[PDB]
């Protein structure tokens, strides 16, 4: 009779338990928030994981530009994650084929599938980057998202790219449990929207990405701000997004 | 149709082109090595064992357990002895600050020892526009990914066709494309092809469908006797190419 609410999504029987995780988490802090950790040192990393953890559901990292990267850096994350009740996903975009990208996903200096709950892929090179990544993912019980529309100009994934990466993910759903696109790409609520939005400051706005385009996760760069106003503003963000999200309920 | 040396001397030539086609020519190679190790000493005894084989060796930095920059500095110690352009196979996709950061900074400094990239052109031609404001300055070159060797891939058709005018529109960068054939009939862009072994021939590839060089792994790696089958693999790789002048 209605739409379904994150919790009740988290009970689907064919909800991957990354999604369900997500999605309770989601609904008791009251955010749809996945904060971007665009930062060059270990130290930004973490201060920014420890000061805004508790409004967000999501922190998006990018360990390859980390100029100060190791494992115990990592394992500093993962403690705040859990200590403050997040995600880390790894947006390390895949995009290469299935046996390389295996060894990029769990291999190297890096080690992303120990650390990472969630990583994307381009689906361009086929569904070989899917396969080669749940090799590694699914023992580990880790979640994949599949880019299945951009707003960057010039974009070529529209139409039957688009759709192409749909029937992917649902070839996949052991493995893959969402999508990074601009709107809604699929009606099977088991599988997660996330889609950028503006900036964090002192079309893109929540109430058109989550309110009105039904997206559940919204991207958000940290903004160039002071500390004190960045804290500010995402509590005002996560409850404009969050006010936004009940009034599609 | 032209020979790899008149290429290297036409007048809207990259100079990374250029240099790659000059010992293409010298050495009789046109042959671009996959190196695909997870140890550094691997890579380099590779770099140093068939160095003079290659007119490229291709990596994957973020495969090494045991990557430092000072790997890095002994493998372009070794191109620059055994003339060999060095090849990072990143397939970069992001875009704007994140592109830059990702070839330019964190632990791996690409483009400080990496000849030549590669990048998706799905995202549009942000990729490219970000990896060019950094590798521009530093005198190097990208390769677009035109299509996939792999299957289901989506780079076909009009996808294919945006890759190349994307390439033409950044020729002071873009020296070229990795693909299956000839996308591009314009003789200043390179072809590169994935896959390669013994449709998938180096006659094929080079002698009828019109790439430029072949990427060879398993092949070389794994042989018995490696040396020996990078020269096989340069052999057959050369006489497809003499085989259509």
């Amino acid at each position: 009779s209605m739409e379904l609410s994150f919790g009740a999504r988290a009970e689907l029987p064919r909800i991957h338990p990354v999604a369900s995780k997500l999605l309770r988490l989601m609904q008791k802090k009251e955010t749809n928030l996945c904060l971007s950790a665009d930062v060059s040192l270990a130290r930004e990393l973490l201060q920014l994981a420890d000061a805004l953890g508790p409004s967000i559901c999501m922190l998006k990292t990018h360990v390859d530009i980390l100029n100060d990267f190791t494992l115990d850096v990592m394992k500093e994350l993962i403690t705040l994650a859990k200590c403050h009740e997040f995600l880390i996903f790894e947006d390390r975009k895949f995009a290469d084929i299935g046996n390389t990208v295996k060894k990029q996903y769990e291999g190297g200096i890096f080690k992303i599938a120990s650390w990472a709950d969630l990583v994307n892929a381009h689906v361009v090179p086929g569904s070989g980057v899917v396969k080669g990544l749940q090799e590694v993912g699914l023992p580990l019980h880790r979640g994949c998202l599949l880019i299945a529309e951009m707003s960057s100009t010039g974009s070529l994934a529209t139409g039957d790219y688009t759709r192409a990466a749909v029937r992917m993910a649902e070839e996949h759903s052991e493995f893959v449990v969402g999508f990074i696109s601009g709107s809604r790409v699929s009606m099977k609520p088991e599988f997660l929207h996330l889609t950028p939005g503006v900036q964090l400051e002192a079309y893109n706005s929540p109430q058109e990405v989550i309110g009105k385009r039904g997206s559940d996760i919204i991207i958000v760069g940290r903004g160039i701000i002071s500390a004190a106003d960045r804290l500010e503003a995402a509590e005002m963000y996560r409850k404009a997004a969050w006010e936004a999200y009940l009034s599609r309920l």
